[PDB]
């Protein structure tokens, strides 16, 4: 449970905007990206495993569960790949919230920055310290308790 | 002391390569830019302190402590932004040294990757996974211990 984590690619303003998000705390990472390939889903998965202990990522789709250079940055970085079938279903709702929400807090901060990869960046770091504990604090928790 | 970041830049293949140090832990995080401008420092802050509890950065130079836009973030992301004086002169070679080591990873891994940016995100996690513990253990200790 310390190391799984959920990939999760949503659109706005034309573009894409990849999101990584650790299941038990709701911490997240995200990008914009001009569209999701194979490439690109590798390139953000190795940043996450360097900074973050990656276990698992249930990925966000066949492609990318398929795509031969996500399978070598998984491999490169010791991460077991998973789909991301919610056997589970209120899985789904989760991430749809979260994606509801993360567009909510864009359109806030819309206007204080020119481009949207900054507007993406901002909602993370809203989303990431909102309290109670923020999820920020839960991630570090969790991990630091599994480490112990 | 959980809070507080060091920037450092260093160069490789006609490139700028930009890292944040947790001074505490040497746990990093690093991006490739073409050139270090105050933009793309406000912007590699922004991403930083939505990912980590960041309350004090030592700015790497006066051109970057002195720029609008990085001040800007960080007044945004509620950074304290100091100078990155070595009163302490142990300091420099301690970041001399880890540019060192980061160079020697990247050209350990320089081959299995096209691009240099893929090679330094290679550099950040076997840095931060090296063992004893690692950086990258020692830093979510460090801020869980904080937190409590
Ligand atoms: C920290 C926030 C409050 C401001 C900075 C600077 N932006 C402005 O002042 C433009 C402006 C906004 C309203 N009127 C004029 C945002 C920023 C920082 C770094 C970047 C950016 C951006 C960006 O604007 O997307 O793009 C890539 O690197
Ligand atoms: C996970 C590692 C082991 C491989 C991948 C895929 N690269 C290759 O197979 C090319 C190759 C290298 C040697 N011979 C053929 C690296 C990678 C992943 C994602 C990216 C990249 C790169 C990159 O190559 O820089 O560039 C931006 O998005
Ligand atoms: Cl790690
Ligand atoms: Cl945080």
């Amino acid at each position: 449970s310390p190391g799984i984590w959920q990939l999760d690619c949503t659109h706005l303003e034309g573009k894409v905007i990849l999101v990584a998000v650790h299941v038990a705390s709701g911490y997240i990472e995200a990008e914009v990206i001009p569209a999701e390939t194979g490439q690109e889903t590798a390139y953000f998965l190795l940043k996450l495993a360097g900074r973050w202990p990656v276990k698992t990522v249930h990925t966000d789709n066949g492609s990318n569960f398929t795509s031969t250079t996500v399978k070598a940055a998984c491999w490169w970085a010791g991460i077991k790949q998973e789909d991301g079938i919610p056997y589970n279903p209120q899985s789904q709702g989760v991430i749809e919230s979260m994606n509801k929400e993360l567009k909510k807090i864009i359109g806030q901060v819309r206007d204080q920055a020119e481009h949207l990869k900054t507007a993406v960046q901002m909602a993370v770091f809203i989303h990431n310290h909102k309290r109670g504990y923020s999820a920020g604090e839960r991630i570090v928790d969790i991990i630091a308790t599994d480490i112990q």
